[PDB]
Parts: C-alpha cells; sequence; structure tokens
C-alpha cells in the first residue's frame, strides 16, 4: 500500500547514536547525532524511505530469555513488530540470524580487552591465569553470549570465572564498564568490542587502552524482521556505501577526526 | 526430488585450492587441497549434502562483459546454471550481489600493495605520485573493477594510469603478478587482495612484502544462484563455523602454520 514512515530502532551508544548537546531544543531525528544517525540518513536516501529514529525501550541489544524464550532489546523490537529496522552497532550472530535478517556488515569488530593504562595484562590468556584483576562484559549482548556458548579452552575458563564472580563483573551499559575500568585503579578489565574500545581510547581523560589481539572477528549489520521487503534494498545500499568509501569516511569522522588524545 | 550431488565451482588459487602433489593417483574431490577444500567439506557436512568440486572452466573470478552482458568466471557458472555453489576466494561486491547470493563473509580482505623488498613505496598515494614504478592488477576481478569504478581521487588517478599503460600492467593470474614483482627489480608493484599478499609474503624466496594500509575493506562469501534453496543453510553454517573458531583455525593452517619465511 501507501508509503509509511519506517520505524528505526537504535540504541544510545557512543559514537553511534548520541544526544546532541542542545537536544532538548530539538525534535524528532534532529535530537541525535553519530555514525548510525549518518548511516540511517544514507540508507534511507538510497532506499527511498522516510524514517523515525526511536531509542530501544529497554536499552538492550538483544538476547533470548532461556526460560520464556522471549527476545529483549532491539532484536525483540524487530521480532515482535515494534520496529521495522534496526540501525545500530548490532552484532551479526548465528542465533540472531535464525530469527531476524542481517544485511552484509557495515563495520568490522572483534571482542577485545580494555585496561586502565599500566595494568599488567596483554592478552585473554593473561587474564585467565590470574585473579587479582577482575574482568567482565556487558549484559544481554553478543560478547557475553560468546563466552557463555564458547567451547574454546581459554574462553571457557574465563566464562567459568565470570559467571560466578562476586560481586558481579557484568555491567548494564558500555558506559558503566568504562567507568568501572577508570575507577578501579587497574583492578578491573573490561571485555568489549574493539570498535567501542578504540573510540574510548581516543577520548579524555585518555587513561584507557586496548591491549592484545581481538578474540574473534565479526561485524555489525542492519537488521530487519525475517522476510521483510526492506531487506533486499538495505543490503545493496550497504554494499554501495561500502564501495563508495562512505563507511570508511564515517568511521574516520566519528572515531579519529574528533579524537581528544592527540594526532597519533 | 531426490538429493543430488551439489556441483561446487572453485578456482586454482593458492592456498585456497591447489592440486595435491600426487593428484594423478587420486580421484574426485581427493585431488585437491587447501583452505576452500577444507571449508567445502565442512559446509557440506553441516548442510547435509554430497558435492563435487569442479575448477571453473575459464579460470576467472567473474566479470560482466560490457558489450555482450555475459558473465564469465565462477559468477557466470552460477548465473547460467553450470554450478550450484561457489566456494572460493570470491569477493562480495554490489554488482555481483545483484545477480547471485552471497553468504555472510568467511574471510576478510582489502586491496593491498605488494612490492619487492626495498621498493621505495609505502602507500597508494606514493604509487599515484610517481612513474618510475609501474603497477597493475588482476584481470576480470573485483580489484580491477574497484579502480575502474572509484571516485576517490588517488584511486581515480591510479586507474587513469593503469588503464592506459603500455605494455599492459594487468595480469591473467596472481602467479603472473607475483612473478612480475619478483623479476622487475622493484620497478613493478602488484595490487592484490591482502589475503593473497600475506600468503605470498610467507613463501620462499621471501622477497615480497605487503606495504601500507589496505585500500578498502570487504570479504569473501560463499555464492549461490539467486533464490537457491541452499543459501539459508549455507549462511547459517558459515556463522556457526565462524563462532566456533573454524575459520580462524583454517586461516592459520593454510597461511601461517605452513609459512616458509620464519616464525615471525
Ligand atoms: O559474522 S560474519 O558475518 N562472518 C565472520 N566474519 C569473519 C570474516 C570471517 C565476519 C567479518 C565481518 Cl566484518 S562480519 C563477519
Ligand atoms: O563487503 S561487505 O559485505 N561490507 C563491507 N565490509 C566492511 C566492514 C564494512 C565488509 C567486511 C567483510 Cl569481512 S565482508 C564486508
Ligand atoms: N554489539 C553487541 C553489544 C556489545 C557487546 O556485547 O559487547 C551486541 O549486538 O549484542
Ligand atoms: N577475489 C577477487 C579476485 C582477485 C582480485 O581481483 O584481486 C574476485 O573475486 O574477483
Ligand atoms: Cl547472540
Ligand atoms: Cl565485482
Ligand atoms: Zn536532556
Ligand atoms: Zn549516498
Ligand atoms: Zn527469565
Ligand atoms: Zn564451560
Ligand atoms: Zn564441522
Amino acid at each position: 500500500g501507501a508509503n509509511k514512515t519506517v520505524v528505526v530502532t537504535t540504541i544510545l551508544e557512543s559514537p553511534y547514536v548520541m544526544m546532541k548537546k542542545n537536544h532538548e531544543m530539538l525534535e524528532g531525528n534532529e535530537r541525535y547525532e553519530g555514525y548510525c544517525v549518518d548511516l540511517a540518513a544514507e540508507i534511507a536516501k538510497h532506499c527511498g524511505f522516510k524514517y523515525k529514529l526511536t531509542i530501544v525501550g529497554d536499552g538492550k541489544y538483544g538476547a533470548r530469555d532461556a526460560d520464556t524464550k522471549i527476545w529483549n532489546g532491539m532484536v525483540g523490537e524487530l521480532v515482535y513488530g515494534k520496529a521495522d529496522i534496526a540501525i545500530a552497532p548490532l552484532t551479526i550472530t548465528y542465533v540472531r540470524e535464525e530469527v531476524i535478517d542481517f544485511s552484509k556488515p557495515f563495520m568490522s569488530l572483534g571482542i577485545s580487552i580494555m585496561i586502565k593504562k599500566g595494568t599488567p595484562i596483554e592478552s585473554a590468556e593473561d587474564l585467565s591465569k590470574q585473579t587479582e584483576i577482575a574482568y567482565g562484559t556487558l549484559d544481554s549482548g553478543s560478547t557475553k553470549e560468546f563466552f557463555r556458548r564458547s567451547k574454546i579452552a581459554v574462553f571457557d575458563k574465563m566464562w567459568t570465572y565470570m559467571r560466578s564472580a562476586e560481586p558481579s563483573v557484568f555491567v548494564r551499559t558500555t558506559a558503566e564498564g568504562v567507568a568501572r575500568v577508570r575507577k578501579s585503579k587497574g583492578k578491573y578489565a573490561y571485555l568489549l568490542e574493539s570498535t567501542m574500545n578504540e573510540y574510548i581510547e581516543q577520548r579524555k581523560p585518555c587513561d584507557t587502552m586496548k591491549v592484545g589481539g581481538n578474540l574473534d572477528s565479526k561485524g555489525y549489520g542492519i537488521a530487519t524482521p525475517k522476510g521483510s521487503s526492506l531487506g533486499n534494498a538495505v543490503n545493496l545500499a550497504v554494499l554501495k556505501l561500502s564501495e563508495q568509501g562512505l563507511l570508511d569516511k564515517l568511521k574516520n569522522k566519528w572515531w579519529y577526526d574528533k579524537g581528544e588524545c592527540g594526532s597519533g
């Protein structure tokens, strides 16, 4: 039938989607800025739709409750028909691709380690062989599920520690994890995606660092409900923006051009 | 109908698919070894099909002739019904995704520069701003099409040079490009995918190296004819094997565990 405004679910996560400084005097999509705000505008332009950015109600990326089988987060908003598309740092995973569609990836990432500068940690293996430095991940996200489901030796060992550690090593938001690194005098390391790690590394007070290689290799995709008619066009739009260099331009714009820790 | 043997198109490109040293005494799929041979066996087992590996008849990856509009290479074998699936270092691109389906990527790559050691080149900009050192790409591939289509100034300048260079700077096979680097005393640099560059860097005589950053960021996907009933299972299998670490293991097996230029 007639064209309808597309409901976009997304998540407040720097530098993907942020409230503008003067957001309180702005309306609708103009309240927000960031990589995914720019990406949404480009996708909509190339696919020919109007859209409304909405922040995911529960603040979560998306995981399935093992007892009720109900999906939360942005994934749930797609599954249950509350949003038409998710444009966010939403990680492509097997279990999610069973219930929603993902475009080809628009950004690469892997799980990585954030330390406060000077922490004597260089790798996941180092973390797994000590207990002085606690370490954890974000809840309801792909990083936690990676460790939970993993049968890889070192990652299995880390999960056995994290799931039982008291007090909890898990956090509800990326910001909470970063703050915990910064205020723990080196006694907490945060496991998070390399994209977010590398962003924070270039933000004041310039006291965190990514260390070691990434633990895996995956990416973020634009997600739609299974079988949605938007999926085909959105997938091609991602590939076009990739081939034009726009994804590279936007990454530089939001990570490094704005960097606060020097011109390195 | 009854299950039928799946025809896999692939290409002789090291270390993805190679003839075994004793292949004349072997039959069928056993004649071949390499990363994509191993991957094909896993994809087939996880999706529950029998398969036959076949080497693409024309030795090409896939490009559309601008006049006849016929697709050649592995893409053509899928488009015209000669093969059911491609399991090969076949690059995801916009123009290909319009006519065939790609799985989520099973390996990352970007266009990169191969030099003979000691060549005074550190970047694509360096190449573009001089004339003593020639440079070119493979034929009928995604790297050539990237330069042909690029609107980025440095890459536009490089294409303007390469398309008019005489004698031709393009090569028919990767081996021809590498041999040209090795015999040109530093006066030829080869533009090829980082995966193949890194592999050759670890092969005797250890006289080439990858220099500079990559020029773009993309990946290889398993390709099927548009609308194939195999695509969904293959896509989920790639993601499962990615999460379980298979892809990282196979990359190390065929690139680095067998490297001939030291334990660097
Ligand atoms: O989760 S994936 O779709 N597949 C796994 N990989 C690795 C190259 C193998 C990947 C990289 C992206 Cl960038 S997105 C994805
Ligand atoms: O050609 S893609 O499907 N999309 C573009 N990218 C870049 C992360 C943006 C990518 C990486 C892969 Cl690995 S596969 C692909
Ligand atoms: N991008 C992740 C959230 C961050 C994390 O889990 O580290 C997801 O889609 O679940
Ligand atoms: N992987 C490329 C071939 C190699 C290249 O173009 O550098 C393709 O699919 O066309
Ligand atoms: Cl997941
Ligand atoms: Cl192409
Ligand atoms: Zn406010
Ligand atoms: Zn655009
Ligand atoms: Zn519950
Ligand atoms: Zn376990
Ligand atoms: Zn297997």
